């Protein structure tokens, strides 16, 4: 599966230019942030993305945009943070910012830091993922494309 | 993927008659979830999923396939969490679909008929269609 | 999908000798106390590689494939929850399979040998078969090769 990723700021672009055949692509926490105790926080990941796969014939009564998945990384387990919706389902048509809904199960504030990696993108196929950085997902303004400001 | 869905009552039938990689399922009756609890919430439907037959590696045309029960992203706005993370409905399962919901709150939580907290999903992530049937077979 | 499983002890081997579904249940292999309000990396005493028919995939005969670790539905009646929601095991991973279990209770939780709390699942949702092997490959991490 191939991901076209739009970085929503230059700071985020630099992180993905220096990204430090896996079935999961790690996403960065892009800003230092304090998560309140016993709370759910909708953490903005500073990116938009579309996923591309080979077209396949499916029962329903060359390359296509596909739905994809937002998994916790296994290393999330050592923290008190849990993905509220278990596994995120990103539909083929979504053009908004990718967000991780994080439950802080601790009674203390939790500090996430720029460069932390708590979540990853995954294909329904489970195949290796490649990605590229693009300026827009499509022609629409929500896709960051098209004429004008 | 195409689903054949048996609604276990006419009240449920009506909801789905008047109903994307995920097919939203309805909460079918008003219910109180106790604080700090897990409740097996009955969704009032039975279902089988149909896909094209595939060659798969295994050591000893349309087929029924296993499918998945996901939380809806909007569940995050509630204190409810799916206890088993993602439900796996085996190809051979004929019973009612249940959502095992944890109430993470220290107070009771009220779910309402017509609430949409969970969704069915194919292993392929392909769009879903459904029809209502009287029997699964 | 077909799994080649290395059992890390004879005790575990005996469990899997005496074990069609989309999920292959894995055993808890040792009695263990999970502390209240904790996350415990529970060692499952196995290593495993998954095999599927090769498929063409967009990226810019049988092969090693990635697979998934799901909670079993019966975990729901316990206070135990899978910390990382669903586990992702990358193609060819050679480490011991671990279940990171949150004990959400304020009491210690006793897991028992023979308990079944998690299962392996294919990305295709196809039936799983398995065989017991002594190594995954020639590497020490695969439990194979010379020595020592
Ligand atoms: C509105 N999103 C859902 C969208 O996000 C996309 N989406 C879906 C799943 C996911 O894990 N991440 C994500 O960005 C597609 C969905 O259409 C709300 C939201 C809810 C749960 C997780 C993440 C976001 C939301 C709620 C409150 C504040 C901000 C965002
Ligand atoms: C018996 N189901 C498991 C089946 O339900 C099907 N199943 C599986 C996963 C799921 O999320 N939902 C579901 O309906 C296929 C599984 O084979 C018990 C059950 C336990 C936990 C969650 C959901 C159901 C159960 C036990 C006692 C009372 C009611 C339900
Ligand atoms: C190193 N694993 C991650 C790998 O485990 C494999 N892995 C992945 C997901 C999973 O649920 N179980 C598992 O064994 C493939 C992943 O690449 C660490 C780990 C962290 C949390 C849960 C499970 C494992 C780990 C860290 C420290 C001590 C023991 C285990």
């Amino acid at each position: 599966m191939h991901l076209k990723i739009v970085c929503l700021s230059d700071e985020v672009r630099e992180m993905y230019k220096n990204h430090k055949g896996d079935s999961g692509l790690d996403l960065f926490i892009v800003k230092d942030e304090v998560l309140k105790p016993k709370s759910t926080t909708f953490v903005k990941l500073g990116i938009k993305a579309i996923a591309l796969q080979y077209k396949s014939n499916y029962y329903y009564k060359n390359i296509v945009n596909t739905s994809f998945l937002l998994f916790p990384r296994s290393s999330i387990s050592k923290t008190p943070l849990r993905l509220a919706n278990s596994i995120g389902l990103i539909d083929a048509g979504y053009r908004g910012e990718i967000i991780a809904a994080l439950d802080n199960t601790s009674d203390q504030e939790y500090h996430i830091k720029k460069n932390d990696k708590l979540v990853q993108l995954v294909s329904f196929t489970g195949e290796p993922l490649s990605f590229e950085l693009v300026e827009e997902l499509d022609e629409t303004s929500r896709g960051e494309g098209g004429f004008g400001s």
